[PDB]
């Protein structure tokens, strides 16, 4: 399988793209799926207010993108079932749309004729990887999977260290966030959520998230030990999630340091820093998480100890970078 | 004596239609509110705004209503105007806030649903459109459904008509630096037909039509066709400039012109004047249409040929809901 | 009826809020005196233009020496350093410190060296008296001449954490603020003294910033001394901020009975309020308090017989941190 | 030799000057900067940029010096320039990108302290002022104190070139948007004696005046005292856009005009073209000085009048650097 249609060429989507090209994969993009014409997406996707030009060729057709001389078909089906997937024989499918996060959702793609789903965002009790975390438990066998959300990509790999390290006994996390296309851009509804409704270039807005939550999926032992939140702020794309945890022994910091260094050595999807970086910095980085260790904090009272570690993370690039070497390996298998 | 109005579309601008309806204490009540979301939705983003901060009065609600100030207001969601309940509670007046019924074959919906006039908060065709304090003595008793234009029309037309009654606007065009609004987009992707509204609108400057120069005729007859202009959309809430460049009728200093525009608004609570050296969060909770900035004026000149820049400030939510009103009140009363 | 006469040090985002905020209240306190760096003419300027506040709810006019602020004349004057600013020429008592350069008791007596009689000021000022108002104002006495009122982000936590400690105690905690940024960052990337961090574009930015208001707390509330640490990030909205709480606590608590111990220690308390409204940042500019505590944003994390309790409280670190400075500057002044 | 270079101002700017250099591998040799801190603090700028993103070259400091690519860079910390010992490493042009030295007067302290020529990044009254691919052919062997004037001007004057020697250009009035600079002011306070400046750059849209029209007769003496305008800061952190609304010599369409301005941009590395629907972002990183906008051309017609409204693109930071050093490299070998 070397033969991928996109469901939804949003911000995840177009950068799904831009990185395959980066990478020089063996896969080929022969689909892609949105609510809008080939014009509009080829504008899209040369034109980014994030990460600059694309950095090749594209044009359209009435039907179709071409990107690097390749065409690239484009359908418009609202409703997953109704895609022609089987024409251009698209046989994974990165889900990138939002409205399909369930088996039995993304199930429809199967229908239409797609043999894997690869989900861009958490969905639910199913197959979850957060690449160099736990991608060794995927199998041949496997149809529909989840990357998650940039955060949990952002996250595991800092508790995964800690716990191997150290144990996390309980944990809470705070993600300081990027605004999304989830929220909005002038107050008004939002569906249910009172807090999306509200101007996100303009606040602070509390945000839920199951980053932490739904850690068990990809950390096991960690099941129900982690909950946290989010805080969205304006700031178009880089974010920053800090975890604060009662380990299973007592630590210094330079002793978290160099655990989470050794940790990201020769590590391709998890970086470390000792600079003084700031949220811009992280833009266009190609890892899921880079821990930093200069805001490490350790809270000790005798017995009692608090350790808030803290890692960046582009929730946009960075996070695709991870849902690609997770696609590559799922399109082997 | 007409005294009881619908609002239709609780965005925005709808909300800010109540909030300065309280504030005037108008004999105008409000007694019906059509949206798509629930009664505690609009609750919530009635009570809290980011523009202009806590409501000054009590909010509640029900399953089905809004109960503002101790007043009850009923809350409907329906789509289609046609199936609003409007002779409910006898909602005659409805103000069209949506952005959906842009038109008199669409506003007469209301019409249709047992209203008794319509007046929409936007541009509207070719349709009795009204700039208060510019053109409100052409309402009359048999307008049923009426246009109040933009904000940009609200603020470039009485800096229009100023200009052309002194001096003869011979030929000018528009530009507008205009905050972002709901037509655009939080982040980059699809928004309608138009590409530029697909950018993000904080973290750019982005080219944007309008109308208000092409149909400032509609306001001001003898500029119809001489007028064209357009709009730079960028990183502010609300709050908003528009520069015009005018070949006037006669030559002119920089001084004569201030002169003017401050005799034009001279007791006119719909258009101010400043010569004070403001920024566009000045302007956020303007009670003007429009206010002329004598600062930025500009005379270009070599020869007899002659460029005259003038620049107004508008409160493109707030100070437009201003007019909104004014024109409302007087509608009411015909 | 108590008239102190009071000069401003710095009439900066915090000074011109002092004096709002003075008038607003309708304070017996008179403002005599205001120095800063620059011209009437500028001050007058920046007093009835308010990027975040609006117009000045007062007249405002200018003379070569002075503001006319609602028909009374404020002595204007720009001396760089404070020995050399005139306070007794209009009789200046309790001068509000202000300008972010004299905070310390050694740098602070230049005041009373130059004629004033007591100093309050705007910000942490080490080993001094320090006081959020409403947490320990009993502490102040007429022998007290230099206080502080520490940062906004101590007025934001030690009501919380006041009022953790009474009913739960506290073991440890652990802070962070996500925060307005403010004038001692970078409009563009630059240098900004020493902190490498600050010198970068923020209203472009998160950026990590240290603050003492975890730390420091103990002058505050002393049973806690040690027991807390903490940090901020800095983001683009130009005011109002939210400070988390990360505590372990010395009872097993649910999220009601944590919400409802809060919730009684804010009733009739006019420094410290409560909400469980789905607010955001924006909703918070303009409070009348020192900080807001948000009941819909409690967490208690749970295993075995160890709990994690996140507690969350939205101030604005301008107006609000300021109805703190002058409840306590009414307080201070009448002693 | 002329290949060695300093740089006083190690700004945004002057940062992105050395960027610059490197990219495109001049021969121009960096030996010196100068600024007010300390070469951790450089070093830390250069390597962490949150318009570009990371330097790409290496980047290391020792206690007086930078070390960039391997190559070292010694620093000094002389707030005044007769105090910078610049004959040290033999830096012979100086880039004076601080600021505080736009006059002939004020930058023949480089001169003093022992350099042979200066380049100052912004306007600097009448002494010879450069646009590059508009008047580089100017420059001579004798100059020693030029500037290259603003990023406006060199916005401006490639498109008000085109339009002069196709059309003539009567007289014309312009407005640039542009994004907010380290001359305004991140929270309200004192900013010198602009009161506008003293306001928070990030959340207004802010007026300015600029001499980039004024001045043009500096870069095309035809054009002397025929254009005049301002600008309106608005908060995007860079890319910037250039609005003039001329009457021309000649009675034009739409097409004529963008195809005049094709013509103009053809093999020119200075001046680009687009008719693709750009916005502010898609501007920032652009190796030109200006980048006309076929999409904004707009003709305003009455009888005999006409008003053209003319629009370039330009990337006030990265785009303006390119031209400072196509500039540089030229008069390096005069
Ligand atoms: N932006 C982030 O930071 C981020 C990070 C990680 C994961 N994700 C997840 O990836 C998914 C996409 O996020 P995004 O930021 O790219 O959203 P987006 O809104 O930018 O993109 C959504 C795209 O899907 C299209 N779309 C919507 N409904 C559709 C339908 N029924 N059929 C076909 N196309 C449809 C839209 O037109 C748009 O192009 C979401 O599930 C999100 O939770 C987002
Ligand atoms: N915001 C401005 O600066 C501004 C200024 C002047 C005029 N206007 C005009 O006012 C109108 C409203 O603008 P806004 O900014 O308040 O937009 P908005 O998007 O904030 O409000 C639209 C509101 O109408 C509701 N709505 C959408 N479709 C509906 C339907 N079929 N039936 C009922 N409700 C519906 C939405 O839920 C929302 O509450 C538009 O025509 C706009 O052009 C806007
Ligand atoms: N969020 C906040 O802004 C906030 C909240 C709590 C406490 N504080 C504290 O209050 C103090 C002021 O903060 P701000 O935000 O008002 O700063 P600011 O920069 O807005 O105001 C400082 C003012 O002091 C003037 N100044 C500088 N040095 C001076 C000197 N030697 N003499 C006289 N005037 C001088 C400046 O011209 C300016 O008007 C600081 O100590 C700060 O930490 C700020
Ligand atoms: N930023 C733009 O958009 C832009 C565009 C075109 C031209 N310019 C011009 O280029 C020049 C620099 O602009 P910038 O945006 O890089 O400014 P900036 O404030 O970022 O850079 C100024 C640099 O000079 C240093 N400095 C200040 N005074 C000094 C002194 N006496 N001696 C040595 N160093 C000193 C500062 O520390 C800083 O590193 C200005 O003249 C400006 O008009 C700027
Ligand atoms: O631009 C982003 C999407 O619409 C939402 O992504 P999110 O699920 O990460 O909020
Ligand atoms: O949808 C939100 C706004 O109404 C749009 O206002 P506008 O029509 O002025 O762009
Ligand atoms: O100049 C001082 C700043 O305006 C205030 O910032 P601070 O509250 O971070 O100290
Ligand atoms: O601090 C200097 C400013 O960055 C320079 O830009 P400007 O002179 O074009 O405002
Ligand atoms: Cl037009
Ligand atoms: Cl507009
Ligand atoms: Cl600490
Ligand atoms: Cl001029
Ligand atoms: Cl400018």
């Amino acid at each position: 399988m070397s033969k991928v249609g996109i469901n939804g060429f949003g911000r995840i989507g177009r950068l799904v793209l831009r990185r395959l090209l980066e990478v020089k994969s063996n896969i080929d993009v022969v689909a892609i799926n949105d609510l809008t014409s080939p014009k509009i997406l080829a504008y899209l996707l040369k034109h980014d207010s994030n990460y600059g030009p694309f950095p090749w060729s594209v044009d359209f057709t009435e039907d179709s993108l071409i990107v690097d001389g390749k065409s690239i078909a484009v359908y418009a089906e609202k409703e997953a079932k109704n895609i022609p997937w089987k024409a251009k024989g698209a046989e994974i499918i990165v889900e990138c749309t939002g409205f399909y996060t369930s088996a039995e959702k993304s199930q429809a793609h199967l229908d239409a004729g797609a043999k894997k789903v690869l989900i861009s965002a958490p969905a639910g009790e199913m197959k979850t990887i957060v690449y160099n975390v736990n991608d060794d438990t995927l199998d041949g066998n496997d149809t529909i999977v989840s990357v998650a959300s940039c955060t949990t990509n952002c996250l595991a790999p800092m508790a995964k260290a800690l716990h191997d390290s150290f144990g996390i006994e309980v944990g809470t996390m705070t993600t300081i966030h990027a605004y999304t296309g989830t929220q909005s851009l002038v107050d008004g509804p939002r569906g249910k959520d009172l807090r999306a409704s509200r101007a996100a270039a303009e606040n602070i807005i509390p945000h839920t998230t199951g980053a932490a939550k739904a850690i068990g999926l990809v950390i096991p032992e960690l099941s129900g030990k982690l909950k946290g939140h989010a805080q969205r702020v304006p700031v178009k794309t880089g974010s920053v999630t800090e975890l604060v945890s009662i380990l299973g022994k007592k630590v210094t910091a330079e002793e978290v340091n160099n655990a989470l260094k050794q940790a990201t050595t020769n590590n391709e999807s998890f970086g470390y820093t000792d600079e003084e970086i700031v949220s811009s910095d992280i833009i266009g980085s190609h890892f899921g998480s880079v821990f930093d260790a200069t805001q490490t904090e350790i809270t000790a009272v005798g017995d009692l100890q608090l350790v808030k570690t803290v890692a960046w993370y582009d929730n946009e690039y960075g996070f695709v970078t991870q849902l690609i070497r997770t696609l590559e390996k799922f399109a082997k298998l």
